[PDB]
Formats: structure tokens, C-alpha cells, sequence
């Protein structure tokens, strides 16, 4: 078994490489939102909170990981802080990702209430509350749910640690019942399933609304055929069904003018039908075809286009949740094997290190997803790189 420092040097060089990239990419997300008022919306205040957490992975969590890989002597509680700090940043990340999912759900379910419900001031209060709770949840072991009462006495003597000191190793100070039941099941796995459920409700809500728009459009076009097939109470029933469906599409000016004309043309055809002038009502009904073209088809296409953008945007933010789950799951599955299967062989050291590195890599990927999938970030990223790196 080779000298530890050789494999130690690979791990550390890789961790520092990740730290550099996590800082630069996330500082760019923050710089972007700062410079571009098109990126200054409540969704992006949670994107910045998540960027801040990923900066703190590079500045603090990776230096801590490096430090704790040495097994240096420390007072147990100072060891606990170094061991648990990254759990604060993961919890802060779960909260930001959950808030973004709920924000997007509100934006698609009740867009007319969104601006009055989700403001900057409330979003900042929520972010502040979520950072407090993330410190409380991630440093719980420091409240006394910890192995500091039961030091490894053989490691403590072989490394020449002093009174009160331990060999600082994550798995010697953080209980696995905490890491599995409390950190994984309650604080990570339940919130990811909840976010899965909200994204499912966004995609369904979008699909039902696109359907309703296609449906309304088909009633008009269908009922034009029901009118144009020569009875007068027959035309009345088709016209009564188009007046419901014109209203339902409605429920500023270029917009609200098309529908005024439309209900105008329908009520005109209605008056003729009540009187009983079938032929007049049929001619009255063909004017509508022209109002459909120059107005109604424009509203429909615009409503479809907005919903499709919400679907694409919601796909992009869900890719970010998937990549979080992917990057952290291996470390959680390893703790689950350690806890639930004490007869199972432990993961080799090299694979522990790979699981840790994969977890840090999550703090690099988000800036790439914004660059690839969101025009406004991408364009802002060029302006900033062209100005400040080109020059
Ligand atoms: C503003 C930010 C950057 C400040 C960062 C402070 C960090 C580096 C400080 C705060 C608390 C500190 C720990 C507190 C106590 C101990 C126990 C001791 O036996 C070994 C050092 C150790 C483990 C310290 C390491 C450094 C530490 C983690
Ligand atoms: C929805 C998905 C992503 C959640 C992840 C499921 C996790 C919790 C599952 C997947 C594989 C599972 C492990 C598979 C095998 C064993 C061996 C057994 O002797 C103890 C339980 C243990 C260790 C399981 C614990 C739970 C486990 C880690
Ligand atoms: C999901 C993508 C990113 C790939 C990662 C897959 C994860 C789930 C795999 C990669 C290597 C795997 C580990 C490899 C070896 C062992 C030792 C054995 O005694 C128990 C299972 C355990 C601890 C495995 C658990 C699951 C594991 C961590
Ligand atoms: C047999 C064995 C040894 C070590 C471990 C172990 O270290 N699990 C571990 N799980 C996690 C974890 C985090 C989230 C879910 O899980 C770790 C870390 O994020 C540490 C990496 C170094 O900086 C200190 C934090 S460390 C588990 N089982
Ligand atoms: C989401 C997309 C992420 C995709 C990116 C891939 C993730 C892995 C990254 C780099 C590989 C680093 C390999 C080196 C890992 C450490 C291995 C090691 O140092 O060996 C330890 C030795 O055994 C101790 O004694
Ligand atoms: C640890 C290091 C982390 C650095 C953190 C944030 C920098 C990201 C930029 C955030 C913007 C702050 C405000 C600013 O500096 O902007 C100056 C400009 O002149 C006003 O228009
Ligand atoms: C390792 C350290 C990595 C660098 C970290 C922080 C400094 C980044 C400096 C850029 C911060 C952006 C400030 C800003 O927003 O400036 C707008 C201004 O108008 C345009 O010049
Ligand atoms: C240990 C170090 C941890 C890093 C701490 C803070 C990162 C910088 C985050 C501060 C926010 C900068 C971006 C910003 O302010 O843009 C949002 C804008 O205000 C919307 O209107
Ligand atoms: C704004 C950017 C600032 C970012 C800040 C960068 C931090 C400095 C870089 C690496 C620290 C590496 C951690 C030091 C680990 C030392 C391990 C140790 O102390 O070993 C004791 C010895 O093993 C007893 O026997
Ligand atoms: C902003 C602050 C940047 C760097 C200060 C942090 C430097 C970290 C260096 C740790 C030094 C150390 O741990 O030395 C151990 C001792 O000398 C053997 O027992
Ligand atoms: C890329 C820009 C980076 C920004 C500037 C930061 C430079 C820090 C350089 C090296 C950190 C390595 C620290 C070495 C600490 C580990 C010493 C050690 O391994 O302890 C002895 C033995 O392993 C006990 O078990
Ligand atoms: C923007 C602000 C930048 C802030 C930058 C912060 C970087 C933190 C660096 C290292 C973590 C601390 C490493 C802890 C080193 C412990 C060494 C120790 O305690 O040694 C005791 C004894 O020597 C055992 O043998
Ligand atoms: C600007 C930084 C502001 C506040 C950082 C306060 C963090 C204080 C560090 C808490 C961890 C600690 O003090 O550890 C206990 C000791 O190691 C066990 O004997
Ligand atoms: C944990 C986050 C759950 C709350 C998120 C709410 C949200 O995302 O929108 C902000 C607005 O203040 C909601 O009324
Ligand atoms: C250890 C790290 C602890 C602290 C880290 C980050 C604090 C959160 C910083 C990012 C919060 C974003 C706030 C914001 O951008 O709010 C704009 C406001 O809504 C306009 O009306
Ligand atoms: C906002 C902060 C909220 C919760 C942080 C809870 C973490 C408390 C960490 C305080 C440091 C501590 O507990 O010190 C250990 C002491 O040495 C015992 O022996
Ligand atoms: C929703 C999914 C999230 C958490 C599920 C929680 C399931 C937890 C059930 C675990 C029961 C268990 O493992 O206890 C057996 C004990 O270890 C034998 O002595
Ligand atoms: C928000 C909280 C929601 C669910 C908590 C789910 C956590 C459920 C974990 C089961 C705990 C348990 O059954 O523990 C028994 C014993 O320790 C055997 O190992
Ligand atoms: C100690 C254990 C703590 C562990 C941390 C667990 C986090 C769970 C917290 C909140 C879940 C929120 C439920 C999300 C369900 C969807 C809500 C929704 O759809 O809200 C729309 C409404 O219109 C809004 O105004
Ligand atoms: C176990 C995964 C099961 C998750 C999926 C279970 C719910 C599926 C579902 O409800 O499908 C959509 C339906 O249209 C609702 O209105
Ligand atoms: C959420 C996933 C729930 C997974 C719950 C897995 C519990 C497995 C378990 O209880 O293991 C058996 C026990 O260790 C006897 O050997
Ligand atoms: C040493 C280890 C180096 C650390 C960096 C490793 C991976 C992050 C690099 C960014 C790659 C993240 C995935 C990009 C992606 O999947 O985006 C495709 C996009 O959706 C198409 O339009
Ligand atoms: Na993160």
C-alpha cells in the first residue's frame, strides 16, 4: 500500500481545481444578475442564493474537506464544525431549489396574482430565514448529536493528540443515524421528492392550459361549420357556444379590441337568430372568420409561445435539481451502506474521495446550465467576458 501523500496530492490538486472553477462560475452568475435588470426578478434572487452557497463550497467547504482528509488532531467540536459546515450549504441549496420550484408553480397557476404575491422584499425575508434554518439543520451535531462523548482512543494515541482532542475524521465524529435518517431521509430526500412533485404539477398545469387554448380555438372553428351548414335555433345554439368560448379565452388595446369585435359580431348574429332571420345570422357569422385572422389567432399564438417558454424554463431548472441529486446521491448511498449493512465491506478510500469530488463538482455545473439553456444569462455572460476578459 503506497505512501498516502501521493494519492493525497491527486485528491487535493483535484479539489483545488474544482474550488477555482466553482468560485469563477458562480461569481459570474452574481455579476450577471447585478448588471442586467432583465435578470433582476425573484426567481433569480434564489439563483444568487444558490450561487453564494457554491462560492462558499470553493472558499470554505473544499479547504475543510482537504483539512479533514489529513486526520489532524483537533478538539472534537472544532472537528465537528469542519465536518458539518458543507451540510449548511447543501441545506441552503435544497431550500433555494425548493423556492424556485414553488415560484415557477405560482407563475404558471395564477400568473395574474404572481407579482402581488411573490415580491423582492418577501423573497429576501424567505432567503434570510432559509440561511438561518440551514445553519441550524447542518450544525445540529454540534448541539450534541455527535460521537465526541466516545472518542477513538487508539487513533488519539497513535497520532499523539492531546487531552480533549481527536483524530479529525468525518465518520468518527458525525453519527451515521444523523447522516442517514436526519440529513439524507428528512432534509435532502423528502425535499427532492417534493420538488419532483411541484415540477410534475408545473408540466401538467402547462399541458392543461395548452390543451384549453387549442380546444377554445377548435370550438370557434368547429361552430363556424355548425352555423355554415344550412334551422335558426340551430345557429343560436352554435352562437351561444362561441360567446361562452370567446369570453373564456378573454378570461391591453390591440388585444381587448379583437374580443370586443368578436362578441359584437356574435351578439349581432344572436339578435338576427332570435328574430329568426337564418340567412342574415349566417352572413353575420362569416365576418367573424376575418376577426379570427387579424386578432384572435395573434392572442392564441402569443399565449402558446409564453406557455412553451415556461415549459422550457421549468425543464432547465429541473435539470439543476437532477444534477444536485446525481452529484450528492453517491455519498448518501455510501452512508446508507455503512449504517444499515455493518457486515458489508466499506467503499475503498479512492472511491470515498471520488464521491466527495463528485459532490463538489455540483458547485461548478449550474453556471454551464444557465449558459446553455437561458439566453439572457448566456448573452450577459458574453458582454461580461468580451468587456472584462477580452479587455
Ligand atoms: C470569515 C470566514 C472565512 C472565517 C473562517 C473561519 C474558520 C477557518 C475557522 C472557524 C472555526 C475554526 C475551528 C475552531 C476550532 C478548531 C479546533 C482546533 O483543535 C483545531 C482548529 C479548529 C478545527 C478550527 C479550524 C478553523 C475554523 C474552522
Ligand atoms: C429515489 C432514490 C433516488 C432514493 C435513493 C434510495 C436509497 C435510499 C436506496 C438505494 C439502494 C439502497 C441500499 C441497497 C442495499 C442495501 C443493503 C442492505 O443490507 C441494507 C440496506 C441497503 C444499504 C439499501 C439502503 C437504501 C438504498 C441506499
Ligand atoms: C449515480 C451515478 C452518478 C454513479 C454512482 C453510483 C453509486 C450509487 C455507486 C458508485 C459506487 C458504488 C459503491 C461501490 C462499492 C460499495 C461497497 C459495497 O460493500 C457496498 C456498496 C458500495 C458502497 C457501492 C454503493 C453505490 C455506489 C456508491
Ligand atoms: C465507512 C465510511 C467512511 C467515511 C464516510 C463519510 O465520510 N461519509 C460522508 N458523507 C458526507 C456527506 C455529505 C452529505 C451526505 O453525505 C461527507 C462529507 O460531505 C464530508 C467530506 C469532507 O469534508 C467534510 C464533509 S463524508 C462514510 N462511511
Ligand atoms: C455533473 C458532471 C460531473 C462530471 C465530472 C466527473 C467527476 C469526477 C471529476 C474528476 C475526476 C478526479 C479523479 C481523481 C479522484 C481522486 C482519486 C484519488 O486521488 O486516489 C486516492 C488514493 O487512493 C488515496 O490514497
Ligand atoms: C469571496 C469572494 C466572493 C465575491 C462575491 C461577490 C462578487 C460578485 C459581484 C457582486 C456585485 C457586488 C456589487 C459590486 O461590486 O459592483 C460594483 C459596480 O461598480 C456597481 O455598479
Ligand atoms: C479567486 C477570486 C475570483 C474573483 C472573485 C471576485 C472578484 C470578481 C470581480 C468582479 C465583480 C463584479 C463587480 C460588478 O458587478 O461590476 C460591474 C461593473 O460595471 C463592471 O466593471
Ligand atoms: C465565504 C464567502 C461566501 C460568498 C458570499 C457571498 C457571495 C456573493 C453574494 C452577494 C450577492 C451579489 C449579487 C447581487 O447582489 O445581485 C443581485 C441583485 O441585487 C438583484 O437585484
Ligand atoms: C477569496 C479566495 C480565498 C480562498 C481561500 C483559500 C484557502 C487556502 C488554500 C488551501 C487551504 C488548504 C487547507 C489547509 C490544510 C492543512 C492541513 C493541516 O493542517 O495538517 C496538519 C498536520 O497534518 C498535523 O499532523
Ligand atoms: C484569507 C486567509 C487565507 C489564508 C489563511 C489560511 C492558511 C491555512 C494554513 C493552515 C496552516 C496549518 O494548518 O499548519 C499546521 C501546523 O503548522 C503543523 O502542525
Ligand atoms: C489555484 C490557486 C489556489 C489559491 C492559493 C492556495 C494555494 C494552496 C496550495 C496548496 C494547498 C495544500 C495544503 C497542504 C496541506 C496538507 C499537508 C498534509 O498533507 O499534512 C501531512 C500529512 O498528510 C498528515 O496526515
Ligand atoms: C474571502 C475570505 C477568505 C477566507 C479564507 C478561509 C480559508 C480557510 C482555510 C483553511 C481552513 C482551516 C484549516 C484548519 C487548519 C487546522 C490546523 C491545526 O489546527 O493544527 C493543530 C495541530 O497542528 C495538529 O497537529
Ligand atoms: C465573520 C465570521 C463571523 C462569525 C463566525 C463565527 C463562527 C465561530 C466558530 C464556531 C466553531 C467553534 O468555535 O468550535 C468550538 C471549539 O473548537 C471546541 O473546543
Ligand atoms: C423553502 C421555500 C418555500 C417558500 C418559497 C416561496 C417562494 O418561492 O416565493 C416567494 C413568495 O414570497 C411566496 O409568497
Ligand atoms: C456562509 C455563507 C453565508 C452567507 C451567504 C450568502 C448570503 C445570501 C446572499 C444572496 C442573497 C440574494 C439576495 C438578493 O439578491 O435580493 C435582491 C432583492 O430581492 C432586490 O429587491
Ligand atoms: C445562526 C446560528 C444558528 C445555529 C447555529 C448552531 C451552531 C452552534 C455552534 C457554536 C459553537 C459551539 O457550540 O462550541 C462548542 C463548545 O466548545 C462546546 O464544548
Ligand atoms: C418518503 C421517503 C423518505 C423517507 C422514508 C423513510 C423510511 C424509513 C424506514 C426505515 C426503517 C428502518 O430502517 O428501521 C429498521 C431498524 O434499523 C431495524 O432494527
Ligand atoms: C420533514 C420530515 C419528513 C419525514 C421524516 C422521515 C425520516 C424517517 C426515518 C426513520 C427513523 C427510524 O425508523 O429509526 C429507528 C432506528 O434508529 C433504526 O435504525
Ligand atoms: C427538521 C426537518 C426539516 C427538513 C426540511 C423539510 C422542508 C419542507 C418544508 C416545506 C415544504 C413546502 C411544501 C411544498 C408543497 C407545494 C406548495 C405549493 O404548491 O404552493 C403554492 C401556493 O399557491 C403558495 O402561495
Ligand atoms: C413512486 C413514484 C410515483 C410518482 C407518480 C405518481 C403520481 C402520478 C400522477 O398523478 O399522474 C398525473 C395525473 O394526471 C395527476 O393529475
Ligand atoms: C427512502 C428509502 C427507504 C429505504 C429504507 C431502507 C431500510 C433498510 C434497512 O432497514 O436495513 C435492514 C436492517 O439494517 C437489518 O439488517
Ligand atoms: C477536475 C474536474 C473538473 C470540474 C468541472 C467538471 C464538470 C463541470 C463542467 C460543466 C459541464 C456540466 C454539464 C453541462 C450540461 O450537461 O449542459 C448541456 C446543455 O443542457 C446543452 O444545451
Ligand atoms: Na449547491
Amino acid at each position: 500500500g503506497a505512501p498516502p501523500i501521493m494519492g493525497s496530492s491527486v485528491y487535493i490538486t483535484v479539489e483545488l481545481a474544482i474550488a477555482v472553477l466553482a468560485i469563477l462560475g458562480n461569481v459570474l452568475v452574481c455579476w450577471a444578475v447585478w448588471l442586467n435588470s432583465n435578470l433582476q426578478n425573484v426567481t433569480n434572487y434564489f439563483v444568487v442564493s444558490l450561487a453564494a452557497a457554491d462560492i462558499a463550497v470553493g472558499v470554505l467547504a473544499i479547504p475543510f474537506a482537504i483539512t479533514i482528509s489529513t486526520g489532524f488532531c483537533a478538539a472534537c467540536h472544532g472537528c465537528l464544525f469542519i465536518a458539518c459546515f458543507v451540510l449548511v450549504l447543501t441545506q441552503s441549496s435544497i431550500f433555494s431549489l425548493l423556492a424556485i420550484a414553488i415560484d415557477r408553480y405560482i407563475a404558471i397557476r395564477i400568473p395574474l396574482r404572481y407579482n402581488g404575491l411573490v415580491t423582492g422584499t418577501r423573497a429576501k425575508g424567505i432567503i434570510a430565514i432559509c440561511w438561518v434554518l440551514s445553519f441550524a439543520i447542518g450544525l445540529t451535531p454540534m448541539l450534541g448529536w455527535n460521537n465526541c462523548g466516545q472518542p477513538k482512543e487508539g487513533k488519539q494515541h497513535s497520532q499523539g493528540c492531546g487531552e480533549g482532542q481527536v483524530a479529525c475524521l468525518f465518520e468518527d465524529v458525525v453519527p451515521m443515524n444523523y447522516m442517514v435518517y436526519f440529513n439524507f431521509f428528512a432534509c435532502v430526500l423528502v425535499p427532492l421528492l417534493l420538488m419532483l412533485g411541484v415540477y410534475l404539477r408545473i408540466f401538467l398545469a402547462a399541458r392543461r392550459q395548452l390543451a384549453d387554448l387549442e380546444d377554445n380555438w377548435e370550438t370557434l372553428n368547429d361552430n363556424l361549420k355548425v352555423i355554415e351548414k344550412a334551422n335558426a335555433a340551430q345557429v343560436k345554439d352554435a352562437l351561444t357556444k362561441m360567446r361562452a368560448a370567446a369570453l373564456d379565452a378573454q378570461k391591453m388595446k390591440d388585444f381587448r379590441h379583437g374580443f370586443d369585435i368578436l362578441v359584437g359580431q356574435i351578439d349581432d348574429a344572436l339578435k338576427l337568430a332570435n328574430e329568426g332571420k337564418v340567412k342574415e345570422a349566417q352572413a353575420a357569422a362569416e365576418q367573424l372568420k376575418t376577426t379570427r385572422n387579424a386578432y384572435i389567432q395573434k392572442y392564441l399564438e402569443r399565449a402558446r409561445s409564453t406557455l412553451q417558454k415556461e415549459v422550457h424554463a421549468a425543464k432547465s431548472l429541473a435539470i439543476i435539481v437532477g444534477l444536485f441529486a446525481l452529484c450528492w446521491l453517491p455519498l448518501h448511498i455510501i452512508n446508507c451502506f455503512t449504517f444499515f449493512c455493518p457486515d458489508c465491506s466499506h467503499a475503498p478510500l479512492w472511491l470515498m474521495y471520488l464521491a466527495i469530488v463528485l459532490s463538489h463538482t455540483n458547485s461548478v455545473v449550474n453556471p454551464f446550465i444557465y449558459a446553455y439553456r437561458i439566453r439572457e444569462f448566456r448573452q450577459t455572460f458574453r458582454k461580461i467576458i468580451r468587456s472584462h476578459v477580452l479587455r
